[PDB]
């Protein structure tokens, strides 16, 4: 991990600012001052550098949901703060989005791995709030499946460009699957 | 459209029993009673035929839509109605929906505007009932997208041969975007 980080943190910003298809690994072979031999010990493609990215911000994302879901709060409120916190890592990773919804097996299985811990750390929560009467008595995968694709949907409709930011979005978001629509 | 809705219905049932990479033009003609020809005047490729298929799939679902929309009840009983029929829908035609969201630049083009559409018939609804005081006053744009959004995302999710029919899944999704996950206090 030590040169590896170095690797996907340079990876990342070159292709911010450069572009994916017009950045090689000669390219970040030479920002970092590596030998082109040197960097195919840790990356043989750049679609290999590409997943370790996107696997990085999978785990970190994944810690952060953890966190939240193993802290204080009651179920319906940790349900809150994870919805909030989801939307905003959607918001912030678009690419990384569109790129995780739309090749190499154990690579594919390793994706539906992380997708699965997302779940069911939901699903536990939302059965005890239901439980407890705090939350509505739905069957818990419905619910979980329905509450975290509407927040995941924001990456086929959200204009960056657009009049409303993404702090406005993710709380009016979070204030309708709390709330309901009907007042 | 008299052996075009014919051919078109041949190719659905054909593409149901045996398959899509199975089936070919020279089936679809086999089945109707056409020569290799006659077919090439409406459908060129099976490809053109599984556009007018989904195409034909959506006009009628946007029929569906807008009778709902320009029909009785107030906003936000009308906005309800929408969203089971928008889900019911989509439990239904799941390898439609599939195929619309995973070519020929004026086939999208139609796509897109048929999307729209849909939007903007919500969108108008969503405002109405925000002014009457009977909706959460949050901006319509982001209100249809969502809605729309947690009904679209089942097609990844929805095992029809799972526990949950397609009738529990539709009730259960429509009482939770209405009352919300929070009980009243």
């Amino acid at each position: 991990n030590d040169r590896r980080t170095q690797i996907i943190k340079v990876a990342t910003e070159l292709f911010r600012e450069k572009g994916y298809y017009a950045t090689s690994l000669d390219d970040i072979a030479d920002r970092i001052g590596f030998t082109k031999p040197a960097i195919y010990y840790y990356f043989k493609s750049k679609e290999d550098v590409l997943f370790a990215i996107v696997n990085s911000i999978v785990d970190e994302a994944l810690e952060r949901f953890h966190a939240i879901a193993a802290g204080p709060g009651s179920p319906g409120e940790r349900i809150h703060a994870l919805l909030v916190e989801h939307t905003r890592t959607i918001l912030r990773n678009l690419d990384a989005n569109t790129l995780f919804y739309n090749l190499s097996p154990e690579r594919e299985r390793e994706m539906r791995k992380r997708e699965r811990e997302y779940t069911e750390i939901m699903q536990r929560l939302y059965a005890e709030g239901v439980a407890t009467g705090e939350l509505l008595d739905v069957d818990p995968t419905v619910a979980t499946a329905t509450l975290l694709g509407a927040a995941i949907w924001t990456y086929r409709w959200y204009d960056p460009e657009g009049r409303l930011s993404a702090d406005e979005v993710v709380e009016q978001i979070t204030r309708l699957l709390l709330n309901g629509y009907r007042r």
